[PDB]
């Protein structure tokens, strides 16, 4: 009941593979070469991503909530940050985030550099200020040396904007090539089991591809959560109106960015609300809410199996050795 | 001033270099062969050390408080754990902890496997139970497979004792060879500056080696903090009586394990109380309190420079890719 060639041909018309490596970002028709990724900026960004002294507590880094061992997420319903404060939304992965059209569940940041300024300043996340970050960095000569070399022409290289640019460069390399689906797409019939291929068939036939398409199986545009039927009160909490918070436009109530499904098997729990632990349940909810069809248990299990083939090679990251604090480095303030 | 040969001979009589590698642990007079380290147990212990699902919150791992990029510590006055609860003591490094005679500031744990059971269960740390840890592990087939292979001679390999043994095996590899001091000791006269050698000389001549000796420059036995003169109430809080809590022997009032000084330049703030940020001030406090000698600014700076030569090669650790949770994995309970 499986036609590999047919399945592959349909899939190539709507999805594409994650690239093997990244060398530039922000390529447009207007600026075709884009912004080069540099070894110095990637390395600086890695150090900063793992440095919990970028938070006011001294205890929270990006890695705290975007754990590179847990698919780039924290595995909690919603994140817990400074002072144990609980946030409103589930932490999405930074893996492959570079390919999404906008960042956050409501698309309120245009790119990774704009995004990175948010957690630093948010009271429920790192609860810090831009000038505190700069003063912290400037207190450690190895960090200053790195910024001066990474941003070589600038009179003022150690800036919050450049902190964000370095993090963006590092995150642009956090991609996950060679998932079983990408290997099947490239020609290996044996890369996926029959059940996983039945799931791929069902995902394409049911209409999931209207919102989950391209390189990231999502992440490109915005849709009501409940296009055809509302999900429950716990899954769609009434107080989080999604895109409406950004656009203040009537049609945008409970409109969210389509989740990019790469590595979804690693990033439970699901949806922006984080109350659905079972991926098969998220699949059933999506069919009911977005398409108005009830999936059979077999179709939901098949689709869930298929979604597992979107797990790519996870980055192997040696934890950086952080610069040592000096006498005027700001003291941690967890309390 | 400095005669390298006499200095080296003196130092060799009281200290030892960190070994290049480890292949066995718990080598004692009774059992000189010890216990072999195995690749399978080391790897399993690495995964466990970085897995925040070993805490009840789902957010706190060993690495949270013993950050491999910060010299194996959190860099806070005292640690902050489950629920943002602040603990009574500064977190010591796990680097080279394998060489210490006992673990914790009061020596209450005999070895690293016994130690590891403590943070798992402490309310202010990981706030979990042994049964939940075992059930969490058993819910993930990759973990079960690893335990069965790491402990092949056992019918019940997935136990809390074996969790602790695997962590111990991993931590035994977290040693820091080839510090400048060790390189000097091995015959490189040029490995240390003149000032560092003056510091070494002063460290030996002032009396510090009565308590800070052997491979780890401490960690081997217990002494009053205030042998000669009491330190201030902030440095020695009245409510933490140290070893007395363990033995209930009144001779042990305010008695602590001599701190092992390896990597001390990386692990501010200092003492069990974590209120002294400046290493040179800790050096002055130790001279006044333990010896009854007031160091000059120059002697304190020289000794502090020498202590910097105890920083070894920091482990370069690839962050592990953690097993994926399944349907019956216990849910995180941060709230
Ligand atoms: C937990 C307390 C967090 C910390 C610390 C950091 N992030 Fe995070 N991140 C968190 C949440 C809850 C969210 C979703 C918020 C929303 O309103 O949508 C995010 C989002 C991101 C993203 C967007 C990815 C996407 O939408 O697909 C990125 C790229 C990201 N976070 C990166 C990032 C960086 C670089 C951090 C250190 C400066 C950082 N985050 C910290 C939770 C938490
Ligand atoms: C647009 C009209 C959609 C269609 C058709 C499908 N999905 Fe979707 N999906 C969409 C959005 C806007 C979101 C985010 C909703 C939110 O606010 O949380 C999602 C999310 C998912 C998820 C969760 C992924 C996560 O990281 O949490 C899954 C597993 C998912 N979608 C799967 C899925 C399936 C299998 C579909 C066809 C049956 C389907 N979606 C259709 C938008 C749209
Ligand atoms: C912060 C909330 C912690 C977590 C999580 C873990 N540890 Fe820790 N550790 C912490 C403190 C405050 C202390 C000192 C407590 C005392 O009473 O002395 C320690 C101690 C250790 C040690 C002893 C090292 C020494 O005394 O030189 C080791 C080896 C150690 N901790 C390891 C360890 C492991 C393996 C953990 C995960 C299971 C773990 N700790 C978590 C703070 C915190
Ligand atoms: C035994 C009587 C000691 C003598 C002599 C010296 N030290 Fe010591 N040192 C001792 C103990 C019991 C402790 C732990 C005290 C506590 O409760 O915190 C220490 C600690 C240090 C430290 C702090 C290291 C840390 O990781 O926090 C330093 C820097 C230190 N000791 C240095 C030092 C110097 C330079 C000494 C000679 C002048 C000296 N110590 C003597 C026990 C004893
Ligand atoms: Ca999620
Ligand atoms: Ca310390």
């Amino acid at each position: 009941a499986i036609d590999n060639g047919a399945l592959r041909e349909e899939a190539k018309g709507v999805f594409e593979a994650i690239p093997e490596k990244m060398t530039a970002i922000k390529q447009t028709e207007d600026n075709p070469e884009g912004v080069p990724l540099t070894a110095e900026k990637i390395e600086l960004g890695k150090v900063l991503f793992f440095d919990p002294r970028m938070s006011s507590s001294g205890l929270i880094s990006c890695q705290t909530c975007h754990n590179v061992g847990l698919g780039g997420v924290d595995g909690l319903p919603t994140s817990i940050g400074h002072g144990w404060q609980k946030g409103p939304r589930n932490a999405p992965t930074m893996l492959n985030a570079i390919f999404n059209a906008a960042q956050f569940w409501d698309g309120r940041a245009a790119d990774l550099a704009e995004q990175a300024k948010g957690p630093v300043q948010a009271g429920v996340e790192m609860s810090n200020t831009p000038d505190q970050v700069v003063k912290t960095i400037n207190s450690m000569p190895e960090y200053v040396e790195a910024f001066k070399a990474a941003f070589p022409e600038e009179a003022d290289p150690v800036t919050f904007d450049n902190f964000a640019a370095a993090i963006e460069q590092f995150e642009a390399t956090l991609i996950t090539p060679n998932s079983a689906f990408d290997r099947f797409l490239a020609g290996d019939d044996a890369a996926m089991t029959d059940q996983e291929k039945r799931g791929l068939q069902a995902f394409m036939e049911t209409g999931c591809t209207a919102c989950h398409y391209g390189v990231n199986f999502g992440g490109q545009d915005y849709h009501p959560f409940g296009l055809i039927a509302k999900p429950g009160a716990e899954v769609l909490p009434a107080g989080d109106t999604g895109r409406f918070e950004v656009t203040r436009t009537t049609d945008d109530e409970y409109v969210f960015r389509a989740a990019p499904l790469r590595n979804v098997a690693l990033t439970a729990p699901y949806f922006h609300s984080g109350v659905v632990w079972e991926l098969a349940e998220a699949v059933k909810i999506m069919s009911s809410a977005q398409i108005g069809t009830e999936l059979t248990d077999q179709q939901a299990e098949d689709i869930t199996a298929f979604l597992g083939t979107l797990t790519g090679e996870q980055p192997v990251i040696d934890h950086p050795i952080l610069p040592v604090r000096t006498g005027t480095t700001p003291l941690p303030t967890p309390m």
